[PDB]
């Protein structure tokens, strides 16, 4: 009887959802050239490092270089950098041209190892790489001015370094695709739990200068986030060993997941779990109906799900916590009131529902 | 006792649904040009690009160039633009003949045919002339880009797309008050850096593509079926797909109002009144309406784009007592709702205050 | 007992034939560019056609841009000629880049596809187009000329044209990588066939220089040689309706089929399903337990065996026949002795037994029976 | 074990029969243009008949529209013209469009509504047909004068003349695409009959000049075969009687079935049916055992059989004389010898063996 119109709230909710899409969908995909690191030799491994820090660091780079400077510097984990790229990137738009460099002899620039089509290949990379310098006053990536000037010939200094600079683009991911202002306190916190617990060397600190170029790549590029997140779906699996490198990755994750899926995991854990007389209430019957349809579908939606917010994925609009209002609105009346440090989130969305935000602040402090 | 009467709704609703209607019914099938995309060059794409804007910036085309232009502006995203179209088109009124402009730089117009050529020309310069200069773009700069390489164009194409795609959401239900809802959707994809801002469409071009939306429907049938076919489907989706499916979760179920509203307040508010005598019609109303809702199936969330004839069952109307019940409730409880005008005929004074006074 | 032998015989013709190849042995892959029709419309299409006949001519160009550019010109069949490439195109060595023809009104070679970055490429192009028409002193693509000169306006024209070219292409085949020389005699046989025929336009004549040119390219690159295979088995495929374009190459099919497994089909036909009393004496048990294998093996290797030889597949040095000589042998001289046809088949190869062979002859010239005698 | 090797080779024969292939092979479509008649009148019937045979005569047209003019002579069958070509019309290289005249009084082409540029088209088919006139020197669609003239008005005068032409068009495909020149004798032939039976009303009789123009036509396009073939399958199918029009086809039909296919045919009628002495021979063994992979192949490609020579299919090819050889030389020796109607059909290829043929004739 009234069975039926829920059952058919969750039809509505998961027609449509199958099938396969026509290849016609396909948008026009974008050639991005990938420089990365040709050997294990330390030599070569270092001044490719200083070479892709300052290709994002410069001013006068286009788009295309930049984002393939940045999937040089978040790929120096790898054994072999070029395969590690390869084969787990993953997404339609983009399509990928990894060059791997010659050891670097040429100079400044990354050197081609077999030779250029056209000699000034080089020259435009010396523009790049002058104007990096010339823009940026001198500042090299580093905070420490002898950091800039290192030249590494040894891995274990390599290692020191390669992890320190990895570990601080991956500390920026967590705010960079949700609140890209504001994001500063969250992310030297994270950094000063990484340096003071030794997972990472701190006299190869990066510069907030490098960091909010950095910062600004990942907000404005949806093709870097897309690696980004491969990657971090990928080492969030366990059954594998990891060193040093694999367990930073791991750390920050513990911050990157549920991001930005804000409301679903809100009014789940507040409110739902909550679980406050006013549960009771017939207004909200609706509302959990929602709730219902919400998690079976989360369910559907699968591997990606610890990340919606970052993939930009459609499914996510229907997550959105604008989706159940009336609980919504109480989810939050209850959760500023009972923990002191939620509500620092600004939730001042037209959402809000008056009578649960003045109801769910009446439960959860002044009714016991 | 009962069971006969039950039966016997439920066998008027599933009357005459079955069979296929015989061939003759098909109407006069009618020719459309869509010049589409000639290959992989950014050159030729924001050329054609800023030939498809102007012709729906043209006072002077006629309604059959102006849906050629409108498929022209949502293939834009695809690899091979002509083959979308052809692919995904499947639409009984309407005959697509497609030819991909290959020199489209040789002047305004795409590249008997000097004809054609002067024939483009004088819509462009009726086009300059008529708007007083005003171009797509709300910052002029656009206009003039002439853009040379990938990362621009997908940036500039993605952008434009997305403007049209703002306008579906509202182009069929109510085409004018659009402003405040479209303007929502695009703060949220320009503060997301999903949209690049250098190519935001000016309001004077939205307005005059919002009205071609609602008058002509050949176009939104087209629209409505790419918009559900690429929100299905287990496939990766660039951020070109990916904002058109975002913007789907707009489009879906709406001008299907009353379905939902009733649905929404009512039935899944369960207020004590469901259980008076009087609402037992409309029960097993809303049932049969279900029932028939599931045979519908595949276009549902769209029904009202596609000015489908099932959709009038399916209206909230058909349901009198529950629904001004729905409203009474809905109106007194949620803030942002009842905004939504029930002022119908079919309004009940006593059930709508049932509702309040529930 | 004598079974465990026949059936190990089996076994090891099977052993290894199972499994998948690790990786690691990816042949180091080869960019090839294929400039491919842009649009549909006959002015770029015959343009285009005579660009890639002179690109084939050219004494100055790579084998890297030759091979592309016969891509180019056996791909002119395509309603989307970048498709009908990627779409059948499945061969390792040999990575495509398809520059879809920008109209390419621009002259002899193509349209520098957004602006080239050096245009020394339409002017590379223009060498080549120079050195093509200087060396081959003036014989432009067409062997009656103003045909080389005509610009073509409509698709009838067109069609005609491109299916006398296609058909020029697939003439080759049939010779181009089993008997690359002395191949004029049977190439000149299946042009009469088509002409006569009325199936193909002989207003399109394609020039003798022009063909051994093309021949030649067929000969040297076994690139293009695994898409014309890849192609021919492609369309070889029912469940369509063809008209004249792939009705043509559907019809040098016929030809083509078997074609450099000569020997191996010859010692079926002759010698084995002719059945002469003489194929029960002793000596031959091996040898038809040879041909059992074979047959099993034949089946084994399954969708690519009409083009093995063509194909350069590996599996074929075990079909060749030398695998089975005294049946070879036998096999054959019943075949030059009972065939008026047969014998201008080269036999000068060691796996050859000349004893033997005698013996096949032998056997072949030598209720009433008296029609048999008569005759 | 040797049963092993016969059905290997019957094996290899069918191999890769199988499969739908990959829909980019589609071959580039070429548009069409069919004039077709708008409307239920003798009147139109007549005179566009007269326009159909002229455009067929012209020098200045196109192969194009040619083809065109040709698919719009023998599409006058159909009582819907329109619906006739749509419905049988199923070759993939060639795209119609079909143009339905309103009572064209415009002259040896149609009546133009299209506009200004068209104009310029009427002008075209103006020169068209004074060019047709001029180089036919005054020779009409018909023999005799009259029948150039005539305009009838009425049904029975007009399906009287329409399959008139029509018969004239179908006893062409009997030879078209099999011996082009040396048709007459043939054609005439199979006239004689249709006129003795009084099927066909000679006022109409068709020139030489018009019944050769169409001949070559037939012989040099596919694209207008392939429709021909296309109808002359349709109408051969049962469920439901044929009157006069569809009659004159299914009749031409007895002569033009298994056409071109007449080594396959032959090899079957004689020597194999007549189990010869021969049949004993051992050395023709192997032969046996192709006929009975050919006669399971022939199966296996079903519906088209009767007309695969007209249809130019691939598969054809392998259905060749030749291709079985001795048995072949051996058949032919024995219907030459037995056979006085035989002999006549030119055997002259390299396949040929003396020695099996002469065994043919002395067995």
């Amino acid at each position: 009887i009234f069975e039926e119109a829920a059952s058919f709230r969750s039809y509505q909710s998961k027609l449509g959802r199958d099938g396969r899409a026509s290849a016609a969908t396909a948008t026009l995909t974008t050639k991005i050239r990938i420089f990365v690191p040709a050997t294990n030799s330390p030599e070569l491994r270092w001044e490719l490092t200083l070479f892709a820090l300052d290709v994002i660091r410069s001013p006068s780079a286009a788009e295309s270089m930049k984002v393939g400077a940045a999937f040089t510097l978040i790929s120096m984990y790898s054994e072999r950098p070029g395969a590690l790229i390869r084969s787990l990137l993953n997404d339609p738009d983009i399509e990928a041209v990894i060059i791997d460099v010659g050891s670097m002899v040429n100079g400044i620039p990354v050197m081609e190892r077999r030779g250029d089509k056209a000699q000034e290949e080089m020259e435009g990379l010396m523009r790049i790489l002058k104007t990096a310098r010339d823009s940026s006053k001198g500042k090299t990536p580093f905070v420490d001015s002898r950091a800039y000037g290192l030249r590494i010939t040894d891995m274990s200094t390599l290692v020191s370094a390669v992890i320190t600079i990895e570990a601080q683009i991956w500390i920026l991911i967590a705010k960079a695709v949700t609140a890209p202002d504001t994001a500063e306190e969250s992310e030297t916190r994270r950094w000063a739990k990484y340096v003071q617990q030794k997972r990472v060397n701190p006299f190869f600190a990066l510069t907030q200068q490098w960091l909010t170029e950095m910062r600004n790549l990942l907000s404005q590029s949806l093709s870097v986030r897309k690696f980004m997140v491969e990657i971090l779906i990928e080492v969030k699996k366990g059954g594998s060993a990891k060193g040093r490198a694999v367990e930073i990755i791991s750390d920050i994750g513990n911050y990157v997941e549920e991001t930005g899926m804000a409301g679903f995991f809100a009014t789940i854990r507040f409110g739902l779990e909550t679980r406050y007389p006013a549960l009771a209430l017939n207004e909200f019957q609706s509302d959990l109906n929602t709730i219902k349809s919400l998690m079976l579908l989360y369910r559907e939606i699968g591997p990606r799900a610890p990340y919606m917010v970052l993939l930009e994925e459609s499914i996510q609009t229907k997550f959105a916590p604008g989706g159940y209002p009336l609980l919504w609105s109480f989810a939050m009346g209850v959760a500023t009131t009972i923990d002191r440090s939620m509500g620092a989130l600004n939730i001042n969305r037209g959402y809000l529902e008056p009578m649960y935000f003045r109801l769910g602040q009446k439960s959860a402090r002044h009714h016991a």
